[PDB]
DNA sequence: CTGTGCTCA
């Protein structure tokens, strides 16, 4: 898990604009971007402004930071919600969650811009 | 992939 981990976040890092996540939702919110998108990132919403499952909430917002180039597990982890076992460690492990969400996120990424 | 996510099917 943790092994798979340290590769995946050194992909994500390559690839990371290097800017502090202040930065990050500054850049968006002054942007056009649709509602949906924009609103999660701007406001202290998650999923109950889109009605959409807590899951999917959290995987579209994740695919568009990775579209960005701004992907880092630091601020991805960190822009998560309360209602999100990722950093409520209600119970389940967050570190093997992030394995498991980020590699299939990123995964999806990289061959949607790959050349 | 151990809690599931999208896309033209």
């Amino acid at each position: 898990t943790v092994v798979e981990f340290e590769e995946l976040r050194k992909e994500l890092v390559k690839r990371d604009s290097g800017k502090p996540v202040e930065k990050i939702k500054e850049e968006i919110c002054t942007k056009s971007p649709p509602k949906l998108i924009k609103e999660i990132i701007c406001e202290n919403k998650t999923y109950a402004d889109v009605n959409i499952d807590r899951s999917r909430g959290d995987w579209h917002v994740i695919l568009y930071l990775m579209k960005h180039g701004v992907t880092d597990p630091d601020k991805i982890l960190e822009l998560l919600p309360r209602d999100s076992k990722a950093k409520e460690n209600e119970k389940w492990n967050t570190q093997k969650y992030f394995v498991i969400t980020l590699s299939k996120a990123w995964s999806v990424v990289k061959k949607y811009l790959e050349a």
